């Protein structure tokens, strides 16, 4: 049997709240259901900047999206050999888990929220797309929106055009959720900086405006017939709430949002990230929830949908901005994200 090593470098924040490349950290046991990962590339993403404060487990591991070269398989698993490439999520600061984290040397995979990397993909390619594709799986989930077909050979056809906003369409999130809305059917329609605006047309975005032109919504209205159901905001803030439920139809809509948040007929929900692996989260206020199968089976079906996806070219990775290095460069693309210095780019540190 493997025996995992004694120790490793992981990125954790210490009793301190600050953010620590720690070399002395642990290795993860080999679940039978899981395989062993060494990582090789990994992608940054707002969420571990935040995990801070109460929202930190001093030395639990940082750190969500991964890809590495299997060095073990467990032994309930099938169709995965030693060698083979795999990319993932993990569920970053888990205090029942503190040794699992993609930002570490060695991990395991969790769940089935993880596949075999494509053979025409490099590791920090296919690291930038794990959070991408689960956070745009949840949301369509709770827009209460169809999965894309694995097959089919092209997207379900509609009545007349059913438009999804989707505020903040330069997003990594966005331009991962925008492709899988397509591929189902629906019509996006973004907003984001002028800049970006090719990025959310080579996206899926069947139109895109800048977000701060005067009366916007009202231009948004007109363009869906005063009948938008379906707004998805990945910005989060007190003026993306304010825009889409000012773009929301006549008739009422659905309003979803990446984040918690504090006019009639608008149903509303947010995303919680761990939910993908049907665990809940241990986080108070509103973030506590028990774990469930049926979220479980959802985030296998989701992955075992989007990594055909991938695996035939239909879905693709955000523009990258790849780091080579080690520990330190990750803690400082954290800080880079943490300011916002990045737009239209998912940061990625290849490891070196
Ligand atoms: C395995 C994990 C699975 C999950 O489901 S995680 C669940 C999802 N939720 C969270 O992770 C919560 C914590 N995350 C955040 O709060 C993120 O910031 C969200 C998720 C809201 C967005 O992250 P994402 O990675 O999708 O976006 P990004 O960092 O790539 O986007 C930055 C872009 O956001 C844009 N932006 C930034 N501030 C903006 C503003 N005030 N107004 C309008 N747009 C704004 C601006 O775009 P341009 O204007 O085109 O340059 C900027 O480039």
């Amino acid at each position: 049997p493997f025996i995992p090593p004694p120790q490793q470098t992981a990125l954790t924040v210490n009793d301190h709240d600050e953010v620590t490349v720690w070399n002395a950290a642990p290795c993860p046991m080999l679940p039978r259901d899981q395989v062993y990962v060494r990582v090789e590339a990994v992608a940054i993403n707002p969420s571990d900047t935040k995990m801070r404060g109460q929202f930190a487990t001093p030395w639990a591991f940082l750190g969500t999206d991964y890809a590495g070269t299997v060095v073990a398989v467990g032994s309930d698993v099938t169709h995965i050999q030693v060698g083979d490439r795999v990319y993932g999520a993990q569920n970053e600061m888990c205090p029942r888990t503190p040794d699992q984290g993609a930002f570490s040397q060695y991990t395991v995979t969790r769940g089935r929220v993880w596949a075999k990397i494509p053979k025409g993909l490099s590791f920090e390619q296919a690291a930038a797309l794990p959070a991408g594709i689960s956070t745009a799986g949840l949301a369509m989930k709770l827009l209460g929106l169809p999965l894309p077909s694995p097959s089919a050979d092209q997207p379900p056809t509609h009545s007349k055009p059913v438009y999804v906003l989707v505020y903040g369409g330069s997003t990594a999130t966005a331009t991962v959720t925008m492709q899988m809305l397509r591929l189902s059917g629906y019509i996006p329609i973004a907003t984001c900086s002028p800049h970006n605006f090719d990025l959310a047309k080579s996206r899926g975005a069947e139109e895109v405006f800048d977000y701060r032109a005067p009366n916007l919504a009202q231009t948004i209205r007109t363009y869906t017939k005063n009948n938008l159901r379906y707004a998805l905001d990945c910005i989060t803030n007190v003026e993306s709430t304010t825009f889409c439920f000012a773009a929301i139809g006549r008739a009422g809509g659905h309003y979803v949002s990446l984040n918690p948040f504090p006019r009639k007929m608008v149903t509303t929900d947010w995303t919680l990230g761990p939910t993908i692996f049907g665990e809940g989260s241990t986080w108070p206020a509103p973030y506590g929830r028990p774990g469930s199968e049926e979220e479980r089976q959802f985030g296998e079906d989701l992955w075992r949908i989007a990594g055909q996806l991938v695996e035939d070219g239909r879905l693709v990775h955000h523009p990258l901005r790849v780091v080579q290095g080690g520990f330190d460069h990750i803690k400082q693309g954290m800080e880079l994200v943490r300011k916002g210095e990045l737009s239209g780019e998912k940061l990625v540190v290849r490891l070196e």
